[PDB]
């Protein structure tokens, strides 16, 4: 899976409020960029375990 | 992961198509997707051959 940066973080939240604009034809879609964004976040504060 | 069903991944495929009227601007999305139509089609033969190695 992609490395865990808060760059990429950035761009996952990006595209996750370009979606927003669409919210129910992209649901699936939606649900999995929000499972890599808490993933992410996760990971970012993680690294030393 | 959500469950593997032939209805999920139909609408996988069909939010797929509609991306694609998107070029270039919903990369990660893209792949994250591909990834769990890649899961899901994995998931739905390992369950109709359960003896196989993948």
């Amino acid at each position: 899976s992609h490395e865990a940066t808060v760059e990429y973080l950035a761009d996952l939240v990006k595209e996750k409020k370009h979606l927003t604009l669409f919210p129910h034809m992209f649901s699936n879609v939606e649900r999995l960029l929000d499972d890599e964004i808490g993933r992410v976040r996760v990971a970012l504060f993680q690294t030393e375990f």
